């Protein structure tokens, strides 16, 4: 049983959209079951806390849903990727808790859950629980701008400051942008708190 509770779920979402519920990040858990599973007690609380800040930064404490800047949708759409922008050349702006975004993201994330989300990216403004896993998705497998998971930059005890780098990476490491690095920092700061674990080495970049 994941060891974030509904009450401190809430208490780290206290300005949560309704579509973003305790119990479809719970029943999405199936999908990667290493996640919040691997390592001690306060490892799993450590990287539960460090997936959800994160969350919480890229869609304000889980108030939205899609992407707030609409003049921007028409810039995620790679079309030197073979399989091209299906649904729209302004149709892969950032959706549910890790703000999935990029065509060639919603393709591999598809793949990666048997789901047509190149063809229907809308699945993710409108399904909980297609929602949760694709942030787990992302979570779980990618690297993004850095070099390695951010599951196995907490579990390899490798720091948050990693988590950033693979999540935004080229856009907020290296000076790129320490607002930013900082307000996923703070929530890794109040989460960690919330849930009686420690926040760990390295936490910038």
């Amino acid at each position: 049983g994941f060891v974030v509770s509904e009450a401190q779920f809430n208490q780290m979402f206290p300005n949560r959209n309704a579509f973003y519920t305790y119990k479809g990040l719970t029943d999405a858990l199936s999908a990667y079951p290493a996640f919040a599973k691997t390592g001690s007690d306060e490892v799993k609380k450590r990287e539960a806390a460090a997936f959800l800040a994160n969350v919480s930064h890229e869609t304000g404490g889980l108030f939205y849903i899609k992407e707030v800047n609409e003049a921007n949708y028409p810039h995620y759409c790679d079309t030197t990727q073979s399989y091209g922008c299906p649904a729209g050349q302004a149709a892969y702006y950032g959706r549910g808790p890790i703000q999935l975004s990029w065509n060639f993201n919603y393709k591999a994330a598809g793949d990666a859950l048997g789901i047509n989300l190149l063809a229907n990216p809308y699945l993710v403004e409108q399904d909980p629980a297609v929602a949760w896993k694709t942030g787990l998705w992302y979570w779980n497998s990618q690297n993004g701008p850095g070099t390695m998971t951010p599951h196995n930059a907490i579990v390899n005890n490798a720091g948050f400051g990693e988590t950033i780098r693979s999540i935004n990476g080229a856009l907020e490491c290296n000076g790129g942008n320490p607002a930013q690095v900082q307000s996923r920092i703070n929530k890794f700061t109040q989460f960690t708190q919330i849930l009686g674990t420690t926040t760990g080495p390295n936490l910038s970049c």
